[PDB]
């Protein structure tokens, strides 16, 4: 009724500046609408943390700063379990969901699968048991399987397959930092994490128990050459180790095993072909 | 009231072979009646996805189809829950159960786990909270471990202890494949994953952290052999890594590092003596 | 109303000797005050397992008596749920608690957290969606992940990070071993495991997918010293691999690569200073 994108942005700014003197019980009216009107437009990914324009990923940081806030101004209260009780301040995305609102959004939630308010969710996509946290966006088509977790402000491309305990590390802080991204037709095996704003590039393929965050290296057999933070386009990955100088020792590695072209980016066929 | 085991396949095999144009809204009577009466013999165990005869692993196809059949006939509902809502097509195991019939059936489920309908948990199993998947077959006196997964068709044997955080991947497809096998009385270590149809046999000992699916190498450090698809009888299995050519880098694998015989086939004991 | 701690002790240790002719329909008065008081001092922290005494750690094995009897004479009872069903013998902790009794307490549990009764929470610590089992005792300032674990009797110390799918294990017997424990100030990685009584010292940091327990080989890079069951306080700990003396495979171990002085104990920052 009141704010467009740019008054909110403004609004939300001018509050983070001066958050520290910013409690449940003294928060204004103006700023608690606003906030509330951002988590509203985050839920129905009309507003996303971080996005790719000019084919490149930008974050904006006030979209974070507005996830904070809601932290700050509410209260915890008792949230009624059947045979448990919990205790926090962020609501839950499906309070007020009915059949046809289900319907019309169009993606299945399978129990006792769990999301935050302030998290997109989009056509087509199933949810098993799992979480996704307050910020986050799971595109078109996409598999989020069993235990796994879209961490806050992640990015989740069309027609990705989140494996069985699978991790997606969330990012609020640092602000200026851009949240982990999958793009994009990637598969990431189960038991795998990837974290702090690490960016797997479309049509990648990693493989069970793989952990990428900034400082996992990952090693390009073919050239030698290591990446760190990116995961390219059509990349398969596999765990490896790299040997120390002295001989005596390893150490934890990504290993980029296969790269597939633009024009072809089978997941067992792929992997079979290795060595 | 109408169909025994044989007609139950033909029905199924019959309506899988038009399922192109089966839908919710159009599926015939005795389709739904049929498939309905699968899951619930698969729910009791009266009937299993795969079973081991003349001592080998036979997989019924059919019993897969109709799991997919199910999917194709229901259409998402809205699942109320407490603090949260879910919108899905496949009922829980336990809606009906009562006091007597958890009494009578003789296993223990530790909330919040979470079992579909169309899976077997037999006596004396403990599931602590975890998730086990429409087609799954759970026999006597198996622990299910904190946030453990058992996946769809998968065959748990006796005296089986999944770790916390093990997954054992499901395999509706390929139709032909066999589900992913843990035999009797294996030890299954802390955030392992066995997948894709992989048969682990009976007195197995697979430490923390091990990945396997139909691409991992299986290495018998003892003879230089490598095993793909199977985990030998008796065999304790840890994480390692197989170097290059090169030496520049390692690849993941698991190593089999010790042999139990028939005749014995501790869990803390067994590991220590590696080396 | 009756007894004070040595009586306490005392009435489980002669409850304990006898368990074998102990049924939940027979077992005594007293013995079942004792046995539920003792779970009560567990739960609000009056009493814990294991405790650091003239800075060293020393195991009650009488309190893991309590609990072990708690299981024996309690029946398992259908537990509602919403969703799903229950049936299980051990209640939750927070089926009596308030609005007032949480703000009290002073710590979050975000749906769907579950804990048993009979495990400590301290204040300023948050629950995010994991589990937290009997006998457990979470100091303050802690956080317990999504899809974490907190095992049976572990004691986490204050100011401790327990990320993503991380798991602490349980140790109810043997009796006489020492709980895993986590000190102060500690970091732990994403989907990493600390079993079986390993005890990490105050002020370490430990990677992603990290496996430690009593087998585990500890790895001191700068010694060529190897631990075991101890990450000495203040040690940067990364999965690596030691070779075998074949040259042929390479084994998993866990790496100390670098050591944080008593008077410093950023973790990206320290795991960027690698090599």
């Amino acid at each position: 009724h009141h704010h467009g994108s740019q008054q909110l942005q403004n609004i939300i700014e001018t509050a983070f500046e001066r958050r520290a003197e910013i409690t449940p019980a003294n928060a204004d009216t103006v700023t608690r609408e606003a906030v509330n009107q951002v988590i509203a437009l985050l839920d129905s990914g009309a507003l996303r943390v971080a996005e790719k324009i000019d084919g490149q990923w930008v974050t904006h940081q006030w979209l974070k700063k507005a996830v904070l806030l809601s932290f700050r101004i509410n209260d915890n209260q008792v949230i009624e379990g059947a045979e448990s009780r919990y205790f926090d301040k962020v609501p839950m995305k499906f309070a007020d969901y009915d059949e046809a609102r289900f319907q019309k959004e169009g993606f299945r939630v399978v129990p006792p699968a769990a999301v935050r308010q302030g998290a997109f969710i989009a056509r087509n996509t199933v949810l098993m048991p799992s979480y996704v946290n307050i910020g986050a966006y799971v595109d078109e088509g996409t598999m989020v399987d069993t235990w796994a977790t879209v961490g806050s402000c992640a990015q989740i491309g069309k027609n990705v397959h989140l494996s069985g305990g699978v991790g997606i590390g969330g990012v609020l802080e640092p602000l200026q930092a851009n949240p982990t991204i999958i793009e994009d037709n990637c598969f990431i095996g189960a038991r795998s994490e990837v974290v702090e704003g690490v960016i797997v590039e479309e049509g990648s393929v990693i493989s069970m128990g793989v952990y990428i965050g900034q400082s996992t290296r990952i090693y390009d057999r073919e050239t030698g050459d290591i990446h760190y933070g990116r995961v390219p386009a059509g990349s398969v990955v596999v765990s490896g180790n790299l040997p120390s100088k002295d001989g005596k020792y390893s150490l934890y590695c990504a290993v980029i095993v296969k790269k597939v072209d633009a024009k072809t980016r089978g997941i067992n066929e792929l992997l079979r072909t290795i060595d």
